[PDB]
């Protein structure tokens, strides 16, 4: 039993638990936190790939200037920073030179048509294949989709670091984590768990019901069942997994519509840094092909990063095998530089991971959408980073946990 | 995704199916796909650097067919000491005169449970105090008759010597028994058994020739999978998840389970050599049940049954008091302070919720009447709850499938 149960350990989730942890308000309050993973940290996986870096699985990157309380958090846990280097194109296809002015050029007609979908409305000016050819040259699928307006794609184009500069966004700044984001989550863990939080790791919750509190029924990783009454539950999990419990989402909670889009990152070490003779070292490369967004990290690995329909063809593969998969990689690797196929070596190791709900967010509303929610009869709250104009981004899920907390405060009344 | 065969699990079983079906002349080409739920082969078996949270001792005498496999691939052995009671009880003392007296009334009576059987002719409050000091509370359960509680004693090392079987013998695998599935997963694979762990069977149908499996990864990928012959080498608990029918369908015997839990301590010193407990087990009516101490290594302890669950309660409390529990049990065992019990400087614990299944009571493999679908598991046989029921399986499951070639 406890006061207070969060159910998610993502950073909303446990920044949540900070925040209330913080406050004088929960002197007293049992905390119990629960999630259906063995380790703290959502979609933020790090990773070390055979020994030898350090890799983001989930989210990689961040800037000072976009995200200022991500910013703040890393230094308040004493994370060491390095600089994310993949914040321009140093090998621009013809496209992509043009790309600034190209948009540049449309950005005036955002006031009649910016509402309808990036794809449909570069090609009301361009046509198809010409709107075709220049989306695919951000690297991007989302920016395919139909549910991503024309607003949004600007939006979108500004905020990631590759194509900043398409936009005019240069100024923005992008760091990582020497030793990945995981020290982040686990630091926040520290703290929560110092105060007094209770973990209990590897339970998914299935179901609640209230009386004057909550009952929730959660399976453990290993068909251990528990039934945990609490009297405050905040479910600090994406909209995704919202609509598998029996708390009538999002009808009940504020009748908004979430999207959603795969993710996949593949990471591959190899004998020899051989993108250091092409001169590729700390650089991305964006191409047409199915690799999509191809960066060279120092001379350590390589790594290449999809989303939406690239994401499903990427997973695809792996479910055929480690061996066509590999053998795919390299054919494209091979295409985007122009060299030939055995002139790419082979990898020595690697690591992939798929996210089938790797961000999610607010559809395109008139309504404006609180930064946490709470359901209508029941008091539940809810936090997540697609709940914020972040969403897509750590930051919006500290945005979203300071109004989950202060919300909590205040029903706690 | 297709496949010639297909085998659904990648326990002992499962590649021992596949093992088989790739050294046929019959097989020669042909597309094998294996999949498990699971990142790792080895199901119920799980060796740690090295300690076994699952499986962990076989008798030549018993398992001859597992004896045969630990030698054709070269893994080494060793002596697994727990094969008497160093420290019995009054009443364990009493054990082998009071069982072979009852041993003759198993022809009467021997149908019901063993805990009505044993009251039946003891009473019930000396049943209990009997049974209990066998350290197994499988023996207690219903669905456990007197005959099979003969048979289960009869094979477990730590109270062989009650039914008269000090002769077998015990070993334990050197480098763990995970590094048996290493060997048998390295051989299919050289023969070209292709690998999908990860992914978790939902359901089969049979469209025309064949069948079509769907399957989802644990990072919700689905995946459809179209086959040719399948062997579903898993469990019966698991067959019941799935849409065939089982086990109606089947046998239309019935399937019983249990869970089962071990957990392992170290400590700064072998603080146990004090007590003379080096490579001795303990059978105490306490929660621990079994209390083994290893050599100089290590302690575990392992039950089963509603004590398995007591102990995943336990955990799932918290670490802090589970830690304390076992401190208080294992005094409580010896009949010394607390204090005399250090802190462990680590330890690790498993749970099994099926981790025992078995035919309540056949042959060693099972097919499905309509579709042809084939069933393989040590539950199947006359080793249910040992690797080498799963041998026998995958040798008749094998069969079977050549057969339907
Ligand atoms: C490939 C990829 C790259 C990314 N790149 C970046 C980047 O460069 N920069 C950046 O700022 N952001 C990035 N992000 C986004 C960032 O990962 C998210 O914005 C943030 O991590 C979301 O945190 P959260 O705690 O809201 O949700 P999550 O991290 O999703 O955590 C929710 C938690 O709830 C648990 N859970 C869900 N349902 C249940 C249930 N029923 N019972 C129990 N537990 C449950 C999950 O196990 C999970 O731990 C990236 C994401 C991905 C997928
Ligand atoms: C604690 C413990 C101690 C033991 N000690 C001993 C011992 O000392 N000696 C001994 O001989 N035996 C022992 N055993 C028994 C031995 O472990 C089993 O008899 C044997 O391993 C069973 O092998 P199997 O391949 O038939 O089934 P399992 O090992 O249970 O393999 C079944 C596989 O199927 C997979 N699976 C199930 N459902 C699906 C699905 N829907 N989709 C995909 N995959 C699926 C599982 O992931 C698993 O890998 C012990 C068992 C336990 C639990």
């Amino acid at each position: 039993s406890s006061d207070i149960c969060i159910v998610g350990a993502g950073i909303s989730g446990l920044t949540c638990a900070s925040h209330l942890l913080d406050s004088p308000a929960c002197r007293g309050l049992s905390l119990r936190i629960f999630d259906m993973q063995q380790e703290a940290g959502g979609r933020i996986r790090s990773k070390m790939l055979d020994g030898k870096a350090s890799i983001e699985l989930g989210a990689g990157r961040y800037s000072p200037q976009l995200h200022p309380h991500f910013q703040s958090a890393m230094q308040h846990y004493s994370q060491k920073s390095e600089v994310y280097p993949f914040t321009q194109l140093k090998f621009k296809s013809h496209v992509q030179q043009k790309l600034k002015r190209a948009m540049n050029e449309l950005s005036p007609r955002l006031k009649e048509h910016g509402k309808e979908s990036f794809l449909q409305f570069v090609s009301r000016y361009q046509g198809h294949d010409s709107a075709v050819g220049m989306i695919r040259s951000m690297g991007y699928d989302a920016l395919f989709l139909p549910d991503i307006s024309a607003e949004m794609a600007y939006d979108i184009v500004g905020k990631h670091p590759e194509i900043q500069s398409v936009t005019d966004n240069d100024a923005n700044q992008w760091f990582a984590a020497e030793t990945g984001f995981a020290g982040l989550i686990q630091g926040i863990k520290a703290k929560v768990k110092a105060a007094g939080a209770r973990f209990s790791l590897g339970y998914r919750l299935l179901s609640v019901r209230t009386g004057d509190g909550y009952l929730l029924q959660l399976a453990g990783d290993d068909g251990w069942k528990l039934e945990h009454r609490t009297r405050h539950l905040i479910l600090a999990i994406p909209p995704s997994a919202m609509a598998g419990l029996n708390v009538d989402f999002p009808e009940a909670w504020s009748g908004a519509r979430y999207g959603s889009l795969p993710l996949f990152k593949g990471f591959l070490t190899y004998g020899e840094p051989w993108w250091l003779d092409y001169k590729l070292d700390d650089q991305v490369l964006i191409v047409d092909n199915p690799l999509r967004k191809i960066y060279f990290k120092g001379d350590k690995y390589l790594f290449f990063y999809t989303d939406s329909e690239m994401a499903n063809y990427w997973r695809g593969c792996v479910a055929e095998g480690e061996d066509g998969y590999l053998e795919q990689i390299r054919t494209h690797l091979a295409s985007a530089l122009g060299i030939v196929r055995e002139r790419i070596p082979q990898p020595l190791a690697h690591v992939h991971k798929y996210w089938a709900h790797g961000v999610e967010f607010c559809r395109d509303s008139d309504i404006d959408h609180p930064s946490a929610l709470s359901h209508r009869d029941s008091g539940i709250i809810a936090c997540s980073d697609a709940y914020t104009e972040h969403a897509g981004w750590m930051e919006g899920g500290l945005l979203s946990a300071r109004e989950a907390s202060r919300l909590l405060l205040q029903r706690i009344a």
